[PDB]
Parts: C-alpha cells; sequence; structure tokens
C-alpha cells in the first residue's frame, strides 16, 4: 500500500529556517554506502539576512586506515521550490575529508524537540531509493519523551526506513 518512491514523501509544511537554527544533536541514524561519520555528531545551524542556511557538524570518523579523528564540516544550503527541501555543498576543513554535494530535506521538526532529516543519493530507475541517509536530531541529548519517539517511529516508517536506524553514542569524543 504505502509507497516508497522518494517523490512522494511528505516534507515539512511551511518549513522556517530561523526557528530551525541553532544545536542539534544527533540521537540516531541511517547510514548511507561508503563513508561517513560515525558518532558524536552535532550540527550548527544557521541563516544570514538574505535568508540563507549554512551549517557545520562535528562527528567522530574512523578512517578505512582505521584513524580514529574528529571531523570539521561545513555545508551551505541552496533553496528549492519546495521550502523544506534543499542542496547541500559540503567539506571538510582538512583536505581529506569528502567534498560533495547532497539533496537535504526536513522531513519533520517541531523546532523545538526534534528533527528527521533525509538524502537519497541515488534513485532506482523505480523512483525509490538505492543509497539513502537519514538522521534523527534533538535540541537536548537526553531525548525526547515516548511521545515524540512515536512521531519518529511513524516517519521513520514513511520513509521506508523503519528498523534501519542505530543509536548514535555522545562520549565527548570531538
Ligand atoms: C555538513 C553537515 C551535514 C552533512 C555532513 C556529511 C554527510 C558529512 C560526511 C563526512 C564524511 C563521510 C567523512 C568521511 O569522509 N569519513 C572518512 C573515513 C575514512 C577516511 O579514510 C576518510 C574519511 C549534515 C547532514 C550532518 C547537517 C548539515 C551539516
Amino acid at each position: 500500500e504505502r509507497d516508497c518512491r522518494v517523490s512522494s514523501f511528505r516534507v515539512k509544511e511551511n518549513f522556517d529556517k530561523a526557528r530551525f537554527a541553532g544545536t542539534w544533536y544527533a540521537m540516531a541514524k541511517k547510514d548511507p554506502e561508503g563513508l561517513f561519520l560515525q558518532d558524536n555528531i552535532v550540527a550548527e545551524f544557521s541563516v544570514d539576512e538574505n535568508g540563507h542556511m549554512s551549517a557545520t557538524a562535528k562527528g567522530r570518523v574512523r578512517l578505512l586506515n582505521n584513524w580514529d579523528v574528529c571531523a570539521d564540516m561545513v555545508g551551505t544550503f541552496t533553496d528549492t521550490e519546495d521550502p523544506a527541501k534543499f542542496k547541500m555543498k559540503y567539506w571538510g576543513v582538512a583536505s581529506f575529508l569528502q567534498k560533495g554535494n547532497d539533496d537535504h530535506w526536513i522531513i519533520d521538526t517541531d523546532y523545538e524537540t526534534f528533527a528527521v532529516q533525509y538524502s537519497c543519493r541515488l534513485l532506482n530507475l523505480d523512483g525509490t531509493c538505492a543509497d539513502s541517509y537519514s538522521f534523527v536530531f534533538a535540541r537536548d541529548p537526553s531525548g525526547f519523551s515516548p511521545e515524540v519517539q512515536k512521531i519518529v517511529r511513524q516517519r521513520q516508517e514513511e520513509l521506508c526506513l523503519a528498523r534501519q536506524y542505530r543509536l548514535i553514542p555522545h562520549n565527548g569524543y570531538c
């Protein structure tokens, strides 16, 4: 019954970039293929006077060589015709960090407690997603009550990613 076509996914209605600024802690995540961010991830969103949006992220990375380091990443977002879907350019302070450009959709958020984000880096010929990433973010590193949980569990199912997220740890590494 429920479709897994990226184009049919709902996103956050009348998304407000400014109530979205501030510190977001990653509590859970579904990784994409390849190299990614491990744990201890925290993002910081800002908006300038022109209504832009940028962000900086920190997290631990395990190099393919099993190096334990802490990435400082930067991303600039470009607006689209849908206030909740952005094109994100990103890079790291250290050149060895991945550079790239990903779709950045705001699935759901209450601006005050939680956020559900998602990116599909590759579409299968059917319109479903072949390689995706999604973050569950919290304003507070102690979490969400049981009722906010229930809402996040439902959006996850809606993105056809239910059961695929792992809890992310925060231990002060970076
Ligand atoms: C900017 C940031 C976003 C996305 C960041 C991404 C998705 C970072 C990826 C970094 C990686 C994947 C580094 C890596 O490239 N890790 C390694 C591993 C091993 C190695 O040898 C080199 C690098 C997002 C959504 C959080 C919030 C908006 C700000």
